[PDB]
């Protein structure tokens, strides 16, 4: 059969759209007898626990398998020996000996060797991990990570205490991977596969080698790169039969610059499209604006898969607007608070429950405290069950200045929730119908946005009516079957 391989850098629990899309794609693919596997390229010792929380939170299917070079090559290295080395362990144990344990807390302890005349070791024992920071002339140079009673990773630092090297040990206690880190360019360098005595100059080469080994060169195998920064690695593979599809998950134009400048990562994908089997966009709007200045004759408008959650009893009894997304400048949080003050000026009972985590938490909280919006606009944090949160909403807002498909708004519409969104490029201009499912407002038009929110917070009847149309809107447009037939077409 046809086996697919989704490409991304990392897969954590507190993520956004791309992640949910890939995992929903995988589930629907696996329901159509098409294998859907995710290929990550990061070191996470707790990857099993993360993926287990993801499948338990109904974010990932059980039949989805995640691939990682830090696991693949670790397993190969575990086949090259038979017993645990315990040599590195014995080294640290003997260095902690002839030294005096000076414990600050019940977790943090120091070690003073009278032969070394100084503190040459620090320890932080937690419930699951034990850290050993080594010191020389009061300067940290090494960090020994112990996870599940086994040395898993070691870090070498410099005089400025910047990472310059990273080492990865296996389950038999043997180093299989060594990495050099440029502390000035904050980048990865010489990657050393000790298990195969190989040498790479970049993580790109190492990950390309991983994909060349994990994925055989067969025509019934296909690589779907959804991450724009993982494209280079997939392009430099020695595959001549494996199909390669790239997916643009966001506006291909510079976030702010309206000069028509394109993002390096996205430009790279859209420029090297003659060397891949095709590029998949979500909106026809993106396809058109990309066809211009690229002349790519391999563009596809296959949209993202959205789980069509079952219907429920929405009474719309709570006056609460919601924005479940990353706290990132992508979403115009400033403009949101500038509209929430207008809403509260009329109805001071309307509450803006914002969900998600990010970097602009402090910024939004400052604007919330600057205004009297402390009891109105409240950040609650990342939600593993957004479905429940949206079920207990009235409307969903969007103040984004750039976006892709817009999963959070589509899910809201599918949960019979009216959506008022800023008309944005390559985004909600394809599913938000002004008057039918919600109100499409001009970008940076606080007045109109607030007036539409007000109408819905005072007419619960119209809210339910608009929401009903929103669910049917998604079902008609983004039918899982329809999207799968478009994917199967590109596959065969
Ligand atoms: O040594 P090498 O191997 O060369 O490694 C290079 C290194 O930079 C790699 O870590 C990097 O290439 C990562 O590769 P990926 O692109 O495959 O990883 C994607 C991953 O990482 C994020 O983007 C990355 C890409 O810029 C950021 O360097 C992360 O710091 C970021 O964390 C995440 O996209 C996914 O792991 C999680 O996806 P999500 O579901 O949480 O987020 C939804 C996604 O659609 C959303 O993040 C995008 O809409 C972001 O929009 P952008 O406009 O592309 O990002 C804003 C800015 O970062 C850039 O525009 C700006 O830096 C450049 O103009
Ligand atoms: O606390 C959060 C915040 C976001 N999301 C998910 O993140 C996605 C948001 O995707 P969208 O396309 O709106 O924005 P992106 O993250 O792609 O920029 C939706 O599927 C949400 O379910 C979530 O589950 N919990
Ligand atoms: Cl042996």
């Amino acid at each position: 059969m046809k086996q697919t391989y989704m490409i991304v850098n990392e897969l954590d629990v507190n993520k956004g759209g791309m992640t949910t899309a890939m995992l929903t794609r995988s589930k629907f693919f696996l329901d159509n007898e098409i294998s859907g596997d995710i290929i990550t390229f990061d070191f996470k010792a707790n990857y099993k626990d993360i993926l287990k929380e993801l499948v338990q939170s109904k974010k990932m299917d059980k039949r989805t398998q995640m691939h990682n070079p830090f696991i693949y090559f670790k397993n190969i290295s575990n086949l090259q020996h038979k017993k645990y080395n315990y040599t590195m362990t014995r080294n640290l144990s003997n260095l902690l000996k002839d030294s005096v344990e000076i414990k600050e807390n019940s977790r943090i302890s120091r070690f003073f060797n009278i032969m070394s005349r100084e503190y040459l070791a620090y320890k932080r024992e937690t419930e699951q991990e034990t850290i050993f920071d080594l010191f020389k002339n009061n300067l940290r140079y090494k960090r020994i990570y112990f996870y599940k009673g086994k040395i898993v990773k070691t870090e070498v630092f410099n005089s400025d205490n910047n990472l310059i090297a990273e080492q990865f040990y296996d389950d038999n206690g043997y180093l299989y991977l060594y990495r050099q880190i440029n502390p000035e360019k904050k980048s990865i360098g010489k990657t050393y596969l000790v298990c195969k005595e190989k040498q790479f100059k970049n993580n790109v080469e190492f990950c390309s080698y991983f994909l060349d080994k994990l994925i055989p060169d067969i025509n019934d195998n296909i690589i779907i790169c959804d991450g724009p920064g993982s494209f280079p690695k997939i392009l430099k593979t020695n595959h001549k039969n494996v199909k390669k599809f790239a997916v643009i998950h966001v506006n291909h134009y510079k976030n702010f610059d309206d000069t028509g400048a394109v993002k390096k990562q996205e430009d790279y994908i859209l420029r090297n499209a003659n060397k891949i089997n095709g590029v998949v966009m979500l909106t026809e709007a993106q396809k058109k604006d990309i066809i211009e200045k690229y002349k790519i004759t391999n563009a596809y408008v296959i949209s993202n898969f959205i789980n069509i959650t079952d219907d429920y009893r929405d009474k719309n009894d709570n006056k609460v607007v919601g924005h479940i997304s990353r706290l990132v400048p992508q979403k115009g949080l400033p403009y949101l608070i500038d509209v929430a003050k207008k809403v509260v000026e009329q109805d001071n009972s309307v509450e803006f429950h914002l969900y998600g985590t990010g970097e602009e938490k402090s910024k939004i909280e400052n604007l919330i405290q600057e205004s009297n919006l402390t009891n109105n606009v409240k950040l609650l944090g990342y939600t593993t069950n957004a479905i429940e949160k949206i079920k207990d909403f009235r409307c969903v807002i969007s103040t984004s200045q750039f976006e892709g498909q817009g999963l959070s708004l589509i899910e809201a519409m599918l949960l019979k929730k009216p959506v008022v969104a800023f008309d944005v490029k390559y985004g909600p201009s394809d599913f938000v119908k002004d008057g039918k499912n919600g109100y499409l407002i001009e970008n940076k038009d606080i007045k109109k946005m607030a007036n539409k929110i007000l109408k819905l917070l005072h007419d619960k009847e119209l809210s339910k009516s608009l929401g009903k149309h929103g669910r049917d809107t998604i079902i008609d447009m983004y039918q899982p079957e329809k999207l799968m037939v478009k994917w199967k077409q590109l596959f065969n």
